[PDB]
């Protein structure tokens, strides 16, 4: 009822802007991320003891791997909470609720490694879920933790506002399969320009949160120039632990995922923020003029890793 989190000052007041980094101390993010639904949600959106056990049972089930971990569910949350901050009216009472909650639970139980490589590997995933594999099975993970004793966040949402918010997270989840993203922002750019794009349209509506949902998953690209490069080694840890498993089955792995091609890392991001993330923060901005602030910190990053091509850094 009464009991409000509150942050130490640094955090209260850059935890309302796009560029905020969660800090190395993972005991405070469940703390970040309660605070954030709290402000952005209500005090009243959820259980605290229910919330707090959810929290917990979602960090256990994300894996030790040096990218798709713990600190970017916490990230990507926050970024959707400063979306949702920035644009206080566009958002219904179960989309505050369920946005929040599929950020924290998006990546759940991942293994580092792509949708491409289960399918390579012919890992079992890879025949229950054909399509956005990896998605999918996160979206099981979140149905699976909310169905835990104690666990149900929504116990008190109605069986068709439940079914709602359940669908609400099942698409957001499914919509950060980067595969699905280039023609959902193409029939967003195609709707704002001929002005189609009608919010009153679920079938609207659902891709705007999908082009957020890819905004908030990249949202790395967004931040102070030091986290951005500093989260890219973390990204291509990965990515290179995939080639060498490419390696392993008999594959080479594309330049992206080969080790040996670390020299080409410049200009691997330069392809990435012209194919993805500019016109990701580009369209969203169109949508969304209050997210202006991360199209802005893109670009600034863009140009830095321009200056490391140019030998400047
Ligand atoms: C030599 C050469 O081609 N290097 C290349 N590097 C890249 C890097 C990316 N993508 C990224 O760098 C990336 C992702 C990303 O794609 N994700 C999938 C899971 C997170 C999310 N954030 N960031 C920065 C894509 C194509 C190429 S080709
Ligand atoms: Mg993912
Ligand atoms: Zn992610």
């Amino acid at each position: 009822g009464l009991m409000q989190f509150t942050l130490p000052v640094r955090l209260c007041k850059e935890i309302e802007l796009f560029h905020f980094d969660i800090g190395p101390f993972e005991n405070m993010w469940p703390g970040i991320f309660v605070y954030m639904v709290h402000r952005s949600c209500g005090t009243s959106c959820f259980e605290l003891e229910k919330l707090c056990r959810f929290i917990m049972s979602v960090k256990k089930n994300y894996r030790r791997v040096p990218y798709h971990n713990w600190k970017h569910a916490v990230t990507v949350a926050h970024c959707m909470y400063a979306i949702l901050q920035n644009n206080h009216t566009l958002f219904t009472d179960l989309e505050r609720k369920g946005l929040l909650i599929a950020c924290l639970c998006h990546d759940l139980d991942h293994r580092g490694f792509s949708n491409s490589y289960l399918q390579k590997f012919d890992h079992p995933l890879a025949a229950l879920y054909s399509t956005s594999t990896m998605e999918q099975h996160h979206f099981s993970q979140t149905v699976s933790i909310l169905q835990l004793e104690g666990h149900n966040i929504f116990s008190t949402l109605s069986s068709s506002e439940y079914e709602q918010v359940l669908e609400i997270i099942r698409k957001a989840i499914i919509a950060t399969d980067l595969a699905l993203y280039f023609g959902n922002r193409k029939q967003l750019e195609e709707m704002y320009q001929t002005g189609s794009l009608n919010l009153n349209n679920q079938s609207h509506r659902d891709r705007v949160i999908g082009l957020m949902m890819t905004a908030c998953d990249l949202c790395s690209v967004t931040k102070l120039w030091p986290v951005t490069k500093l989260t890219a080694n973390d990204i291509y840890a990965e990515f290179w632990a995939e080639g060498d498993e490419m390696k392993k089955l008999g594959i080479q792995p594309i330049p992206m995922m080969d080790r040996d091609k670390k020299d080409e890392v410049p200009q691997g991001q330069l392809g990435f923020y012209n194919a993805v993330a500019i016109p990701c923060y580009t369209t969203l901005t169109q949508i969304l003029p209050p997210t202006e602030p991360l199209l802005k910190a893109c670009r600034d990053n863009l140009s830095q890793w321009e200056k490391v091509i140019r030998g400047e850094e």
